[PDB]
């Protein structure tokens, strides 16, 4: 089997992407944030504290003839941005782009933190990291990909995120029309539960490529590119007037600037992030200070190849017995 679904930016900045997901019988369609950096499929629901729902579409398990309470199971997750959610668990039928999994754990939120409430466009998350990170207790649950894997034509999914435009998540096949050149594959460590890999270096603009190992995660659920402070300083040094602002929370730059590109290495191959992809617009409405899309990971503990990086590539998440990642230009 295969599946193919379009993923759409939630706003004009590509702050996140939502993909329609069918849950239950009859189908209830929710728009979920596909997140290769976490491993829980959780939704706003009829159980979510009413004051914490503000425009989201909710899953109502009592209206699904295939929903079943997973008795005793609870979940609770915290994300790197400080947001969180928790609740109980149902199993139900879940379909993405024509690919159906029966008995998928659907984690129903009883509580969500303010940032989830405040984003009316995201009805939940669909985790695509390794199932060892799944938070359901006392019986850990599998991701949608893990459940579907054996049925897929090939044990892969691909992320093809658009810049200021829709893109595609495919399951079970590699669309050879969706990328240019060849796909370069690179080794993955699953020891932390992430799609963790080592970039071979970087370049700023037309500058020379610096060969240096950068360990980090391919994370579709993180907006920006978070890299070591040395790398990030070298980037922003090429933008007149750019500075790190403690009050804003990162590098800002004059909105009048033209940003240089940023290249990262995948083996001997190179992925070029155009400068425009690094502009996240005014820090506040009407400001002439703009927020940068490349930020330091120094306070995180891990480097994160988020959407800014991944949207410059066609990315293969290869879930074979030894997982690997593939990157192609497009």
């Amino acid at each position: 089997s295969t599946g193919s679904a379009t993923t759409t930016p939630i706003d004009s900045l590509d702050d996140a992407y939502i993909t329609p997901v069918q849950i239950g019988t009859p189908a209830q369609t929710l728009n979920l944030d596909f997140d290769t950096g976490s491993s829980d499929l959780w939704v706003f629901s009829s159980e979510t504290t009413a004051s914490e729902v503000d425009g989201q579409t909710i899953y109502t398990p009592s209206k699904s003839t295939t929903a079943k309470l997973l008795s005793g199971a609870t979940w609770s997750i915290s994300y790197g941005d400080g947001s969180s959610s928790s609740g109980d668990v149902y199993t139900d039928t879940v379909s993405v782009g024509g690919l159906t999994v029966t008995g998928q754990a659907v984690e129903s939120a009883k509580k969500v933190s303010s940032s989830f409430t405040e984003d009316s466009t995201i009805d939940g998350l669909l985790g695509l990291a390794f199932s060892t990170l799944n938070t359901v207790s006392p019986t850990q649950q599998k991701t949608f990909f893990d459940n579907a894997k054996a049925s897929l034509d090939s044990p892969v999914f691909t992320a093809d995120l658009g810049y200021h435009a829709p893109g595609t998540y495919n399951f079970g096949f590699i669309d050879t029309t969706a990328y240019t050149g060849s796909i370069t594959y690179t080794a993955v460590s699953t020891k932390q539960g992430f799609w963790e890999w080592t970039s071979t270096g970087y370049a700023v603009g037309s500058g020379t490529f610096k060969s240096t190992s950068i360990d980090g995660i391919a994370d579709t659920g993180t907006t920006l590119l978070y890299l070591p402070a040395t790398v990030v300083s070298a980037y922003w040094a090429q933008v007149s007037g750019a500075k790190s602002s403690s009050s804003v929370g990162g590098y800002v730059f004059p909105c009048s600037a033209t940003l240089p590109s940023f290249t990262f290495g995948v083996g001997s191959a190179r992925i070029v992030i155009p400068g425009d992809y690094i502009d996240f617009g005014p820090i506040s409405t009407g400001s002439s200070s703009c927020f940068g899309g490349i930020q330091s990971s120094a306070g995180i503990g891990i480097n994160i190849f988020g959407d800014v990086a991944l949207k410059a590539a066609f990315v293969v998440f290869n879930g074979a017995t030894t997982p690997t990642l593939g990157f192609a230009s497009k």
